[PDB]
């Protein structure tokens, strides 16, 4: 039930502050000195400014490097996060990834839902279960993905450590 | 460590989906049934089709009530989570509070940063810091955030436990 990294990256719930130590709260002893993630009174930093580190909650990279929410960081000059504008992706965009494993639609904008991880989808967290591996023309997966021994993507034991044919399996 | 119901409302990191068993990851086993928050193969329910559930990892919820991150969801219609529209609020919307512990501004509008924490802040994660309480004025909490001992407005233990003199307090 530990946050930041007592509980490896995990981020609270409804914005609230994962203090120094690793709990869920939300008061200048969460939010102060050592929060990690969520409406941390000095908002964590990402971007170009951070050599690409990208924003926890899904917070909106402003174009200075600062994660928030509203007008000034969603809106133009937006580096990541749910922008206000569209994000392109895939085959339109060279290939182009969306982050935080968005799904890349048929038409080339990340999203998450139906529309961009079902029928089209081109990478990010395809609803699509994709084969994969010998028994799959010998494919691999999108976004590094682990290809399971059973032929499928995903990331967690089962597809990454012992079977993972071609991935970010570790062995 | 652990998520959903395993791990109290946690969220995993970059969207990756929340298995029934309360653990982290990305595939057809993750993704899939059971999938308590994340990037769901299963999208969940929100606002009025739901009773007004909004949706974890800080996704739009489309006006038919589901949760994703899309121009079809977060776009028109976005009942709530990061809109492309300002979600007004304060003194000026008849006194309403932002979803999601949000910030708002001096201006009326619902974000979070300096910009909306800062000064001026109306209601949510205010970094203001004000006091509460018998300690001057007698003045309570916004959002029913609980107020400590040497009245500091926050919510965990220490802000609801005892000498907590409004708002939940947890004893
Ligand atoms: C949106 C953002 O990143 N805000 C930062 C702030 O950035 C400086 C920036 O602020 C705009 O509002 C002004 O219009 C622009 O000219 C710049 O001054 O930097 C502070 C810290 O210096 C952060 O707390 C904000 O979150
Ligand atoms: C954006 C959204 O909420 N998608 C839902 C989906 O609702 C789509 C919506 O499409 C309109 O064009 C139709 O007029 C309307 O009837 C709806 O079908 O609903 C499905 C399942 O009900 C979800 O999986 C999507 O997330």
């Amino acid at each position: 039930q530990r946050c930041g990294e007592q509980g490896s990256g995990m981020e609270c719930p409804n914005n609230l502050c994962c203090s120094q130590y690793g709990y869920c709260g939300m008061g200048g002893d969460y939010c102060g000195k050592g929060c990690q993630n969520g409406a941390c009174w000095t908002s964590k930093r990402c971007g170009s400014q951070a050599g690409g580190k990208t924003c926890p909650n899904n917070h909106c990279c402003s174009q200075y490097g600062h994660c928030g929410f509203g007008a000034e960081y969603c809106g133009a000059g937006c580096q990541g996060g749910p922008c206000r504008a569209d994000i392109k992706c895939g085959s339109q965009a060279g290939g182009k990834l969306c982050p935080n494993n968005l799904c890349c639609s048929q038409w080339g904008y990340c999203g998450l839902g139906s529309e961009f991880c079902g029928e089209g989808c081109q990478n990010g967290a395809c609803s699509t279960d994709k084969p994969c591996g010998k028994d799959a023309g010998g494919r691999v997966c999108t976004n590094n993905y682990c290809c399971s021994k059973w032929g499928s993507c995903g990331i967690g034991p089962g597809y990454c450590g012992a079977g993972c044919q071609s991935g970010g399996c570790d062995g």
